């Protein structure tokens, strides 16, 4: 078996190798890259996203979202307190003020060393989950305002036609800025994409060990998890890696600087934070191999995770047992 050891994976794909999504996703694939639960992309010299982010400003953050922390320094859950709505421009603005500017440091060690140690004591603004792409129309490689959706996929496979869309979102960050451990909807993939601005950090645990995390969770947010089986699908839990090796948590750490893309693998639980001002675009995906994971996939049916419009057809196509139960969650 490729990479047995579950390591994070790069990949450099040539020009001609940046032509084929789904093929270039299979190679990685092949390469056993899936293992690790995340894969960076380097995207070739001669592509770009867009010729530049010079008229971004105007872009409208509806609701900015304050990320409120309890508990210890490395084991907290946060929760959003909703802002008034700023542009970019003034996004990036407050970013760069004292009170939210990354803090000084020798390097990428050190600022993560300083993020879980002070975390908890500061509330950073996030703008998350913005319906929207920064993809130059004209870019035509892994331009993620035109993958094939997740329906035509559940299509090809299975022979229904289901409702449903599946657009990108942009999410605005600066430092401290943090998303808490998850798989994603249905444990589907995920594709990011860093468009400018500072890092963002992911830790990520192997696929074939989430079980593992989930238990560790369930010890440290005895509450939570009283209150709901999946928990995690609430995307408010963090676990620092200190606090994973102690619990003998396998997992792995990489930073992602702009340009890069981030693949995320079904059923890889992932959480990171971002180093300061930064905008990325991500949207999920699906593969012939997710089939199989969407079926099992956790539902959260307590109410607080509350998804999209198109959840509902994957759960009452690939969980009918589970669609009852869940859309009583949604409503
Ligand atoms: O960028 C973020 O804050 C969160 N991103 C993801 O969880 C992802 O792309 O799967
Ligand atoms: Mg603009
Ligand atoms: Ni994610
Ligand atoms: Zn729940």
């Amino acid at each position: 078996a490729q990479n047995p050891n579950c390591n994070i994976m790069i990949f450099h794909p040539t020009k001609e190798e940046f032509n084929d999504f789904d093929k270039y996703i299979a190679y990685m694939e092949s390469q056993g890259a899936h293992r690790a639960g995340l894969a960076k992309i380097i995207p070739p010299k001669e592509w770009k996203a867009r010729e530049t982010y010079d008229n971004i400003s105007e872009i409208l953050i509806a609701t900015p979202l304050q990320q409120v922390a309890s508990g210890r320094a490395g084991v907290f859950t946060q929760y959003h307190k909703k802002k008034k709505a700023m542009t970019v421009g003034e996004y990036r603005h407050l970013a760069n003020s004292k009170k939210y500017q990354t803090p000084p440091h020798q390097n990428f060690e050190d600022l993560e060393r300083k993020y879980w140690k002070n975390r908890i004591y500061n509330s950073p603004i996030y703008g998350a989950d913005i319906s929207g792409s920064l993809f130059d129309e004209n870019t035509k490689q892994w331009n993620l305002g035109h993958l094939g959706t997740i329906q035509d996929l559940l299509e090809k496979e299975c022979g229904v036609v289901i409702e449903g869309v599946n657009t990108p979102y942009l999410y605005f960050g600066m430092w401290k800025t943090t998303f808490a451990w998850h798989t994603e909807d249905m444990d589907l993939y995920s594709i990011n994409y860093l468009h400018l601005g500072e890092p963002k950090t992911w830790y990520v645990v192997p696929p074939e060990h989430g079980q593992r995390l989930e238990r560790l969770a369930r010890e440290l947010f005895p509450g939570s998890s009283r209150g709901c089986g999946a928990f995690l699908r609430h995307k408010v839990a963090l676990i620092s890696p200190t606090v994973l090796k102690e619990n003998g948590i396998p997992f792995n750490r990489i930073t992602q600087e702009a340009g890069e893309f981030m693949v995320t693998f079904p059923y890889g639980y992932h959480a990171g934070f971002n180093h300061g001002f930064n905008c990325a675009e991500a949207i999920n995906f699906a593969t012939p191999r997710w089939i199989d994971y969407g079926k099992m996939a956790s539902q959260c049916s307590c109410g607080e995770a509350r998804v999209t419009f198109s959840m509902d057809a994957f759960v009452r196509i690939l969980q009918p047992e589970r669609y009852d139960l869940w859309k009583r969650g949604q409503d």
